């Protein structure tokens, strides 16, 4: 179907582009004219919907939805071909029943939209079977090329002929799937929940990705019970995605795409080579420099490692230090973006937990700012210890045309971090705000930006929130479970004598998490752990905003744990060297990070001081 | 269908507002910042393609387009059926083929866009197909109505029946229809477009529309000689409306709905009523220059009878005035809307000829005020004749603020003349020009216009654009036929010794058109009597502005001539008396007209000088 293969990508770039210039016009028309605009929030979360759901059917039809490959690696092919026909199997289950409860709550939706000239709900509920039907075209598109690689049992004809025949029987005699209630043959009782969640990890671990295992469980769980309840709760699938605190995270990931190119990395690295190069530890120190600056404008650390270390590593290299030292101070500087605020892991804790997001940034700030510090002190250590040389003590001409040359581009996080913590703009505002100023920057002052090349950036960061997106709709269901059966109070009650003791609860939580993060990535981790967790956080009476920077920094820590980190892999590609020589040179810079997070766990106060002078 | 209900108003209401805003950006730019923008044309041009195709569908959609109804309103109920249904049953052939036709012109289109990023064709082109599916499904529901009320003989489900064997044939075996080639069984050679011509107006007579009538008429002569040429002459059909001087009519017509509101109105009037009022046929000239100052601004006649009839007769019939000498100046003064420029008239003339719209433009001011200034002089003579008295003369501070009052409205006449006269602005920016102008003015200075208000009026502006559209591109098609078999050569060479006397041709063609008019209505008369007449035109050396002003003039003049003149029933129907009366005193007031029209005729210098002096 060649004439629609790009329909996703350009119908999502125009609603991102109408978006943006809403919020843009709503944010001046605000500040500037004190003229405020009733409408503009309404219209860009009815957009954004739409967006949404596009990003996921792109996902789908590229197969890039996140999954847990630790034991799928360690199969033979043989064994792999059948668990990949299953989880296509599950996937298109997924699809169909996505149609289908899609099409019900479109018929379900009676509000009108106040606010927006009183529409009805149906614009905003229209979005899931449109967008659910051509998800389910391209999954039978890619099934075509499954098979055909070998890679699985199943051709796209039986996919054909097994939707032909499903949707029949729906439309004509829906009464049929009433022999497909597990409650008919078994009354599991009050084990409907754990049986339900035991076949989640199976099935999680087996391949399934877990934005679709996630809607398996809850289906389980279901059918196991009581069926006709599924339609209360089906109604969330939809809500989770008209949010406006959700709106930050594809902003965000444009103002960093945007600001990754090369020109703008070139100048920073320059500043801070100027600023911080002659001092015992010298490149180390501007290593670490130059990431904390980028931290302010990226919202994630893989992107700072895979941007700067083709640089830092050959200055690092030239002035006599070795390869796994070097190696290990490129993997270990990267974990300040995700804390130093904007940060992607925070926003989807405050969605997950309905906390404010700026409570969240203003707290996690000062870890990023006594990690960075522990890692200079350390590599000032190291240096000393090592003997290596001190490079020559740079003039000021130098530091002042560097500085003038970086200017427009430093200028950026000191926008950002003052229009957050004066409370001037709001996150999705600043976000906003952010976006526009580096669009001007790259086109008029620097002049490396092109509206093609805006437009490509746009595609990229649909496609980048596509994949979150699911995952966010899915955990909103799941949770519903969740909360329904108590988990989180049978837990608390089968722990007992630990009660009274805080501090023990949270050194066995921060032990599952570091024991957990060697083998699962940080992203897939989040998901899978935050549900079961927040409850039984809130049980024992444990402060909110501390435990999300507690979890936050925990998780963070993994992509350095071996086996599985990808701060090593990325290290080691971009700097050519064995994995190995990454990992020994990182091992000595663990110790701050692991003295960081001991010493906010026993001292909340560190944490929890500033949100409250600010808020 | 329910949730398609409002596809084609709506979105082509978005397309409307954007062109709009395109076009508004364009000229601000070009005109203040001297920056050329060199894609606004072509964005334009691509997005009213759709524009028009949605009209179209909406028109087929609720049976509004143009027909004969002369012959029809004869005929018993029995006798109306039979042709009713023949009638659908065509329809249903023109509307399979267009999707045909559009289905493979959109395949054979290679060349791109330049100016627009070097765009492929197949954006314009993929128009065509994609509503004609519209039409289709429009068309079979309508059959459901035209069955239930008795009107037809054949159902919705015969036409399903039938479109999904014609499709599967189409899609299987279109080897097939090579069954009807008519030049398989009989070779009837030259006399193949005098047989084409013959059935034209035949099946034209029964009721057919004239948009389908044309396309009919041109199958059927290809089918005759030589099928496979069609696909040649096919592309004219998309490439008709995408043209920039037809972009014009439009926002005319939204000028003009915008402006018809009741305030305005009655400014305009208040105004010419303390002005003009206290002179021997005082109500008399006060509706004259009324009508004269609301057609600066109308393109149309029967919108200003309609729109302001019931505030002229109060006055007329409360001077002292007979009925019918006031029904006969209410439906005489209204056709100086079409004829003193923006005329719509004038712009399809110029679209089928290739003439320039500001030369016509400029050439049809001068007849627009002999007529009225004659009209002036005829209603002294009567109201003089029959001894009607004199209102008093008004005071000077009522003309001071009736002033004050229409000045905005006023003015807007003049922007239009100065802009194109001066060469400052081409039609399509003057009424650009225009639209924006009364948009501001009725939103702010006079408080009357809402956005959902503007909505409406774009919907109603691209319903009535809609019907011309289809005509439009019929007509292009048709001309390929006439131009091909050369007819206009033959009917000059059998019209022998009349020849270098062009003025007894002129009186031939105005006798004519003078003739017909009685019977049928000037809309359809236009197109159905220019596509022969302006190649004879051509034959005999006849300029071709003097013709298109000296044929607008004589069809309007056809809405005055009794059998079927539209103004005398508005009239009747307004001030709510017999079209009688209104005949009767329509009667004195055509002597001047016709003298017009005469002068005009034998004096081409008249039209032909202004032009050359101004271009
Ligand atoms: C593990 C995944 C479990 C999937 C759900 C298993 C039972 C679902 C069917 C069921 O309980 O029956 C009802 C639910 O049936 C469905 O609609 C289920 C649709 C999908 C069924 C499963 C598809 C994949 C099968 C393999 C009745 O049908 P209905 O809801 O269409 O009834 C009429 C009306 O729509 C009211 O809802
Ligand atoms: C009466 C039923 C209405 C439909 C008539 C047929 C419409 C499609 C005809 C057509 O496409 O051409 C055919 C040829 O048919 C004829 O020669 C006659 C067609 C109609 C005859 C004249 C109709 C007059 C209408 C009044 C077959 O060749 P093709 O053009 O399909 O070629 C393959 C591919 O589709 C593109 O080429
Ligand atoms: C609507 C999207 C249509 C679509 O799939 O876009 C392309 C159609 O080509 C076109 O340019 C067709 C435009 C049709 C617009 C309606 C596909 O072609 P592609 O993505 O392989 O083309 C690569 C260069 N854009
Ligand atoms: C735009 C796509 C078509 C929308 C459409 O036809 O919906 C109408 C409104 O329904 C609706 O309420 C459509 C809601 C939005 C549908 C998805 C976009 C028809 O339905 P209607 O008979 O209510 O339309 C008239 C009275 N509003
Ligand atoms: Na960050
Ligand atoms: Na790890
Ligand atoms: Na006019
Ligand atoms: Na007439």
């Amino acid at each position: 179907m060649k004439y629609i293969n790009k329909l996703e990508e350009w119908l999502g770039g125009a609603l991102f582009i109408a978006i943006f210039g809403i919020l843009i016009a709503q944010i001046l028309s605000r500040q500037v004219f004190h003229s405020p605009l009733i409408w503009s929030e309404e219209l860009a979360k009815l957009l954004f919907v739409y967006v949404g759901m596009l990003g996921i059917s792109v996902a789908v039809r590229k197969q890039e939805h996140v999954f847990i490959d630790f034991l799928t690696n360690l199969m033979p092919e043989k064994i792999r071909k059948f668990t990949n026909t299953f989880v296509q199997l599950l996937v298109f289950i997924c699809i169909f029943l996505f149609i289908h409860f899609g099409i019900r709550t479109f018929n379900g939706a009676s509000f009108p939209i106040d606010a927006l000239g009183g529409i009805s709900e149906k614009w905003i509920f229209a979005a899931l079977p449109v967008v659910a039907i051509l998800m389910m075209f391209r999954f039978i598109q890619a099934q075509t090329l499954n098979f055909k690689t070998g890679k699985s049992y199943l051709p796209a004809t039986f996919f054909i002929i097994s939707a032909v025949i499903l949707f029949a029987i729906l439309f004509f005699a829906p009464d049929w799937f009433k022999v497909l209630r597990i409650s008919n043959y078994i009354k599991l009782g009050s084990s409907s929940v754990y049986v339900a969640l035991l076949v989640w990890l199976i099935i999680m671990f087996i391949g399934v990705p877990v934005g679709w295992s996630l809607f398996i469980a809850t289906l389980l769980y279901f059918s196991m019970t009581r069926w006709n309840v599924v339609n209360a709760a089906t109604e969330k699938l939809v809500y989770s995605l008209d949010s406006f605190p959700l709106l930050a995270v594809p902003f965000y990931i444009l103002t960093g795409i945007l600001m990754n190119t090369g020109g703008i990395t070139e100048r920073i690295f320059n500043f801070a080579k100027a600023l911080l190069g002659h001092y015992t530890g010298g490149m180390g120190h501007v290593n670490i420099g130059a990431s904390l600056l980028f931290s302010g404008m990226s919202g994630s650390a893989l992107a700072d490692a895979g941007g700067l270390g083709q640089l830092e590593i050959k200055a690092m290299r030239d002035a006599g230090y070795d390869d796994d030292i070097c190696g290990g101070i490129t993997a270990a500087s990267c974990i300040i973006g995700p804390l130093v605020p904007p940060s992607i892991a925070m926003i989807i804790y405050g969605v997950i937990a309905n906390e404010s997001i700026a409570k969240l940034f203003i707290a996690g700030f000062i870890p990023g700012v006594l990690i960075t510090l522990a890692l200079m002190a350390m590599n000032y250590r190291i240096a000393k210890k090592r003997g290596y040389p001190r490079t020559p003590k740079a003039t000021r001409e130098q530091l002042c045309s560097s500085f003038k040359q970086s200017f427009w581009a430093i200028l950026t996080p000191l926008l950002i971090i003052g229009g957050i913590f004066s409370g001037l703009f709001s996150p999705t505002e600043s976000a906003i705000v952010a976006a526009a100023y580096s669009v001007i920057i790259g086109k008029f002052v620097y002049k490396e930006l092109t509206l093609k090349s805006l437009f490509n950036s746009c595609i990229e960061a649909m496609a980048i929130t596509g994949v979150v997106a699911l995952m966010i709709m899915t955990v909103t269901f799941f949770g519903d479970m969740i909360a329904r059966e108590q988990v989180a109070m049978r837990v608390a009650d089968v722990f007992v004598a630990v009660a009274d003791s805080p501090l023990t609860v949270l050194i066995m939580i921060n032990a599952l998490l570091l024991f957990l993060g060697m083998f699962i990535d940080a992203l897939a981790l989040q998901f899978l752990v935050l549900p079961m967790l927040i409850p039984i956080a809130m049980q024992f009476n444990i402060d909110l905003i501390f435990f999300g920077v507690m979890t936050t920094l925990n998780m963070m820590v993994g992509i350095l744990t071996p086996p599985m980190g990808m701060a090593l892999f990325v290290v080691a590609r971009v700097g050519n060297m064995s994995v190995s020589t990454v990992t020994k040179g990182v091992l000595p810079f663990l110790i701050p990070v692991f003295v960081t997070l001991v010493l906010i766990t026993i001292f909340p106060q560190i944490i929890t001081f500033v949100p409250n002078l600010l808020i």
